């Protein structure tokens, strides 16, 4: 009662917003490479510095950003992928919280460019300031958007001090590349460290073969083990691989990649399903190597449970359960 | 970009922050009485009604709020415990988002009474509308505030669907008021549900018994086993109780509460800790029972991690784990 209840100043609620959702360089990447996707990018190129403390900058080929909405795009709870509590309880993005943005740009110098296919100009736009006021200027580039995140933490001295190395921080990023790499089988993603290529994954086309892409990323030791995995039934439709429990080791036990609906996600009861389907078919029970698939009704799911999208809460828990377990322990028969 | 990028209505961006920080009834529960204890409140009444799915009522003796105050108190990003970068890397309260209220009060009827000792006059607020517009009004409350939360999720179909059964719903708030009560020994605390009272649980006056309350709480097989600890290194303190890892059931291994500077937590490095600590004592590695309290720097301790405050983040990671591996260890012999 001392201190009066007050609104947060513009940054400070936003750096709050931020540490809920950008823990690490990997998260700024996973979310800025997220948004290209839903610009229905084909194309994306990532350049690391430093780990991603120095610079992390993200190119892509979508439909980019309008010029009159470059600033809408940079503020709070702005978000054109979504405009009612319908389109929410029917997620079809990977964002609709329109918190992103302005959270990465209140941590770090963040430089949005973007063009449209009707515009001849080309734009650029950033947040400054303890109100986060934004500003538009002239600037060359194709159709797409180019994302630039500098100095993350520089104003957040705190946060700073948690940043692992250069070599760690990158890790992290290599890894989310790597599971949003095969989360999107039809989209090229290159990744550079320090103005040196780290890995190109190139589009696997029309019905083409997804093995190739699924070792690159893997490896071959896992694509060996892999059983391919087809169940359906009704909405609900489980995909992608699993190994042989019998000829799993801890190495390929690493590979756990699990999505719901095209996004990438750790779920504590699909991971028991496929589990259990592993234990009751070999002997004991021990860590499953996986990448499996699950798409199903948007109605069915919950994503509105993390700020970052890391949980979900399926409705119909027990069905869903069931569901995934037979699928793998139909494969693993 | 068919859909413009547009601000999202009032409403639904908190709703959206709803789902993130309001799970069930236990959730508005925490967040309200977590409220009453900032208020310095001293005796907490908690009324549910089915489960808290009905009415979930909640007063304090706090210092109250401000007549002039209310509409804030019930503003997004609004409060009165941080108002500085620097204010939050040194959290001294439960609180700091100032979104817990407006959060909870867009999926449900939330009414917010109080009065504060330099008032004569009580008043009532609360929100409404597409746009959240908060009224003010005449009402009788003795010092202090009660908070009244009705129809949870009535206006938010999908999310009311996963609601478990009353008895289930109830269970989680009585569990949550359980763990609240370890915290502040010093508050009393009575919980009643569909009229008739659960519990209550009255305050241990300055350097009174605690067993007895602890007794209370965790029961009496848990009291027997329990293991004092006192270990202190610089600002580093670790007490509570920890019961003989040789004489834990699975029964007492359901009590596992963990505190950080009074804050209930679950983290897994604290977790892994004890354990060691109970691993390396005993012959095989097994759930311990406890309730320890670690008091910290709040410089060393990162609390903006989750929207629930559910997570936390040591700045020196090892060292904090070493402590509490050996002041438990230290105990056990
Ligand atoms: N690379 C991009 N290309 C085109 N439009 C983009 C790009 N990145 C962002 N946008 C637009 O900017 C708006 C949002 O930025 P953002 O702040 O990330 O929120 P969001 O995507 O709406 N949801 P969330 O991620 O949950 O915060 C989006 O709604 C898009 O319309
Ligand atoms: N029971 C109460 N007694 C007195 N003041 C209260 C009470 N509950 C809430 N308030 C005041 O209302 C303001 C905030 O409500 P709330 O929306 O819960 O945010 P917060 O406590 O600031 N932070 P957070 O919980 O992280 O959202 C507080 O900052 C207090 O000043
Ligand atoms: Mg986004
Ligand atoms: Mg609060
Ligand atoms: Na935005
Ligand atoms: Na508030």
């Amino acid at each position: 009662s001392h201190m009066p209840i007050q609104v947060l100043p513009p940054q400070l609620a936003n750096q709050i917003a931020a540490g809920e959702v950008v823990e690490r360089p990997a998260s700024v990447v996973k979310e800025l490479v997220e948004n290209s996707l839903d610009a229905g990018a084909t194309r994306i190129d990532i350049d690391i510095e430093r780990g991603g403390a120095k610079l992390i900058r993200i190119r892509d080929n979508g439909c980019g950003i309008k010029k009159d909405e470059l600033a809408l795009a940079l503020a709070r709870h702005a978000t054109s992928k979504i405009a009612s509590l319908d389109d929410l309880e029917a997620i079809i993005s990977l964002g609709f919280r329109g918190e992103a943005l302005p959270s990465i740009s209140s941590v770090s110098r963040l430089t949005l460019t973007s063009r449209t296919a009707e515009q001849q100009e080309a734009w650029q736009a950033y947040a400054e300031g303890r109100d986060m006021n934004v500003t538009v200027k002239p600037a060359a580039h194709p159709v797409g958007t180019t994302l630039e995140v500098l100095d993350l933490f520089y104003n957040t001295p705190a946060r700073r001090k948690f940043l692992r190395t250069e070599k760690t921080e990158f890790n992290h990023i290599d890894e989310i590349i790597r599971r949003i790499a095969l989360a999107r089988f039809d989209v090229t993603i290159n990744l550079s460290h320090n103005g040196k290529i780290v890995r190109q994954y190139r589009a696997v086309p029309e019905g083409g073969q997804k093995e190739r892409r699924l070792g690159a990323i893997c490896g071959t030791a896992f694509l060996e083990q892999a059983l391919a995995i087809e169940w359906q039934h009704g909405d609900l439709t489980l995909r992608g691989w699993v190994a042989d429990p019998n000829h799993t080791t801890p190495a390929l036990a690493e590979i756990q990649y699990c999505y719901v609906n095209g996004r990438m996600m750790r779920d504590r009861l699909i991971n028991h399903a496929i589990r259990q389907a592993c234990e009751d078919k070999l002997g004991a029970d021990q860590q499953p190597a996986f990448v499996l698939y699950l798409e199903i009704d948007p109605h069915q799911v919950d994503v509105n449970v993390h700020p970052a999208k890391h949980e979900v809460r399926f409705h119909q828990s027990r069905l869903v359960h069931d569901f995934i377990y037979q699928g793998v322990l139909s494969v693993l028969q």
